């Protein structure tokens, strides 16, 4: 598993349960081209995105759907959503995490790449 | 002055300064059409990007080129940019403060909108 | 003005009012000595702590009773309060700006630290 | 595991390795009593803190010790340390992760608390 999301909820102290998030890459004409999508479970993770083989050097963006999220909690909030956008290098280590942290106003984002 | 920007660098704990920021505005066709641009400053603060009458409601983007900005101080950092995309003003003319706080692999974005 | 502190609610999107603020200094014998206290205002920030001349080198604690301030909003936050620990002065006077940034179950504190 | 720390390095992009952790407890006379500590691990994660039996109803704080780890890596901090003060609940979830994201000059924490 190269690519996993992790989604919290500031508010609640909790994962982020059952949020959407859409993966795209980089088309050489520069468009994005959807790679990748899921919900978030119970523990507010996303695995099982792609694979080794198909997640290759290239630009990526994750976009986690974080206005539905607070609608849904009934929570008015600022962002349409959370987007991360990066370049997946073969040099670096081999397993990206994506975790964000979400409040109505704010949220912060940490890449944790690893063996 | 409506929209303004504010950038922090959590490494140093210093304003991020000459950091490029990118405003877009999504049009009517479904694109991004670029609406404004500029630089932080000394004090890692943009402000004069748009005015209360060009600024009208519609979806925007903030996109903020903190991948320049780590790299010029020797950091080969994890993001392109950072992006922060919000609906403005459909409650009336606000202000808003788009803040981040950078780090090489993390950053957070936060926004104060106050009433004018 | 060579300590402030500035307070945000990542929940509304505003400055965060009225939160109290009590600073102590380490003392000679260990224990937290209190050296200045106060209310952040309408702006969320909290100015006037203390002077260059009081605010000597040594180790500071800031802390921000988050605790009071969300269940003056209706909520049962998870932390008493945030505190926040630094060493000041120790290679001259500085400016030091404590920013914190609250959400129920989370915050963010930074320092911007600049050379007056 | 009633109470579990979990520390990232956001300037790394890394787990929080080998950093110092101290637990204590109030006390009637309200000091703080010494509780659990321990090192965070390779995975940044530090278990094992204390047992349901002895985790009671009461106030306790988590001292991170952050500036002994970034004055390893030798980058200055600001910090002294980063402190985490809470009240433990039974009306609560079960489960408490103090969660600690670290740079030099700024770090957040969050709770996710669970079943």
């Amino acid at each position: 598993c190269p690519l996993m999301v992790k989604v919290l909820d500031a508010v609640r102290g909790s994962p982020a349960i059952n949020v959407a998030v859409h993966v795209f890459r980089k088309a050489a004409d520069d468009t994005w081209e959807p790679f990748a999508s899921g919900k978030t479970s119970e523990s507010g993770e996303l695995h099982g995105l792609t694979t080794e083989e198909e997640f290759v050097e290239g630009i990526y963006k994750v976009e986690i759907d974080t206005k539905s999220y607070w609608k849904a909690l009934g929570i008015s909030p600022f962002h349409e959503h959370a987007e991360v956008v990066f370049t997946a290098n073969d040099s670096g280590p081999r397993r990206y995490t994506i975790a964000a942290l979400l409040s109505p106003y704010s949220y912060s984002t940490t890449a944790v790449v690893t063996n």
